[PDB]
């Protein structure tokens, strides 16, 4: 099992050395404390200079192990199953862009938000246009591998639950199609995580921690011990990626707090 | 990777009847011998009933996966590097028409001889001339994806390989235009295909086989093992479709033989 950190960037579009800047200052951040890798999130590909990114990846050691899409969703209105087939179609075509940066750095391509809610219609009509937009990035890519993340109630009302997401692997049927299990949204919405991740056994490609209220794992509720018990079961080896609020006490002192409690349940296993 | 055969057809233009005959009779040959879609091949689209080849696509569950162009500058001389700009502008509208059929089937649309050749100017005049056309085609176009098939040398001075086909799509900067590579030509005018073939890598969006003889694959000396091995390593999965003469024994003996061939190379 490998750490990794979520860090959060300015867009480029907008303010190029804002985004530049935070880039640094989180992957210098996350080196300093101990992660083996850096997780961002970028609304759109096509504004960033990714040769640069490439040489800062390089000379601190410190790959670009998963991509976020979900601005894409929250700024730009795009999803993978919007009613607008017009809009459909841009939303295939920017997370395209999204593989091109993805091929570069060897990450996953997080499927969260871009993938829409299902706005006033049947799950059934949702899930079918999800499942024929992932079969058209599939066509479209060669080396692409998506991970979709549940996302708790109160920020879709399409795939909530690590079930949810296994019935639509089960219909893609590609091992290019993996799950993102997130404990801060699984803490609201699966009855038992551990048997959740079982459930998930080997789909399981990627991990998002933070506590129950989104603080640094160590600064809630959560019962992250049955959860890496759980883990080391299925033999997750893959990234455990924090992804958090900069709480307590700000960006560097949670992501310490979150490397230090991850640190001590993954040893002792 | 998956399946297809390039099927020849009547132009419409000329006999309507004829254009549906041979389509449903080639979809009904590709459907029955095995394969996963069709490709055609036509002049001038305005004049097609496209309504009837989209419900014919679909009682026969048989995509069209790409959609050639080339008789737009054989039989009407319509180039996008024909230097009357009159006539490149009808020959950029041409193939706009030819995307929005493209755009029902989500078919790939072919820049083949619709390219034009040299016509005694500079080879970068023409090239220069083909990046201005293909921009534009981007601009009116939204969704359209096209791939530029390298010819040999008998057939045009412009493009004939893997590499100028490369060094042309780094100019024109989007990932809507691909390469078409065929094993036809390439057995004349490439080095080394499996080397060609890597250096083209994710940019290879659309391949045609037919054998050294342009007969079906197999009844020639090309090497398709080796190509088949390339495809696999660089992780190909798009369409390979047989485009070759109806030899050896008419239309649908090579296309069974072509099938044969290609799908025990696929499948070992
Ligand atoms: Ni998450
Ligand atoms: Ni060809």
């Amino acid at each position: 099992m490998k750490l990794s950190l979520v860090i959060s960037t300015s867009d480029a579009a907008f303010d190029a050395l804002a985004f530049k800047g935070d880039l640094r200052k989180g992957m210098e951040l996350a080196k300093r404390v101990g992660y083996q890798a850096v997780e961002i999130a970028v609304r759109d590909p096509s504004i960033v200079d990714w040769n640069e990114v490439k040489i800062l990846s390089e000379e601190l050691n410190l790959p670009i192990c998963a991509i976020g899409t979900g601005q894409a969703y929250l700024a730009d209105g795009l999803s993978l199953t919007h009613p607008n087939d017009e809009i459909r179609k841009k939303a295939i075509e920017r997370v395209v862009k999204h593989t091109e940066v993805a091929g570069m750095f060897g990450a996953l391509v997080i499927i969260g938000l871009v993938r829409g809610r299902r706005e006033g219609r049947s799950y059934e009509e949702t899930e079918e246009l999800f499942i024929e937009s992932m079969k058209r990035l599939l066509e479209l890519t060669e080396h692409a591998k998506f991970v979709i993340e549940p996302l708790n109630r109160y920020e879709t009302d399409f795939i909530n639950t690590i079930d949810d997401a296994l019935r639509i692997l089960r219909k893609i049927n590609s091992n290019r199609v993996g799950i993102l299990a997130d404990t801060f949204h699984m803490n609201i919405e699966e009855v038992n995580i551990p048997e959740s991740l079982k459930r998930a056994g080997e789909k399981l490609y990627h991990f998002h921690v933070a506590d129950s209220n989104r603080w640094a794992p160590g600064c809630g509720h959560f019962d992250f011990r049955s959860v890496f018990n759980t883990l080391k079961e299925i033999g997750y080896n893959r990234y455990v990626s924090v992804e958090c609020l900069p709480l307590p006490g700000g960006m560097e002192e949670a992501a310490e707090i979150a490397f230090k409690t991850l640190k001590e349940l993954i040893i002792k296993l």
